[PDB]
């Protein structure tokens, strides 16, 4: 998975107040590790255009809100290892181009921005309900699918 069973629960109480059932953070953690590839991807293509061989930040197609979201999981003080990150996202097929350094060392932070951008979206599905059950990761899910 990205991150820890721990931290996936850390991150849903923290950036969202819900307690996340254990049962769904494998499907949580396969979804935003399809979100996160299909970034890079979208970002090989635009290193290409740009007739380069090395994928840089400004390739990823991160916009305002998930720049800004992003800043606010640094916040929060929540080292997320690499290596877990870098495990989940080599399950898909290899990319042409390699990353820069600055890329590699920003994919756990972008792993757990998506965390808590995914967590309160779920959230405003029904903003009263603590524990969300496997619909509303189904709906929160097709919210995601819109714009990433």
């Amino acid at each position: 998975m990205l991150m820890k069973v721990a931290e996936f629960e850390r991150l849903f109480r923290q950036a969202a107040g819900l307690d996340v059932d254990k049962n769904d953070l494998k499907r949580v953690s396969d979804f935003l590790r399809n979100k996160l590839y299909d970034l890079l991807a979208v970002a090989e293509r635009n290193a290409k255009y740009n007739g380069r061989d090395l994928i840089f930040e400004p390739d990823l197609p991160i916009a305002k809100g998930l720049q800004e979201t992003l800043q606010e999981f640094r916040r929060m003080d929540t080292a997320l290892e690499l290596k877990p990150v870098l495990d989940a996202l080599a399950a898909l097929p290899p990319l042409d181009l390699e990353v820069a350094e600055d890329v590699r060392n920003l994919l756990p932070e972008l792993a757990g921005a998506l965390v808590v951008a995914y967590a309160r979206v779920l959230k405003e599905l029904d903003p009263a309900l603590k524990n969300p059950q496997t619909e509303h990761h189904e709906r929160a899910e097709r919210v995601f699918n819109l714009l990433l």
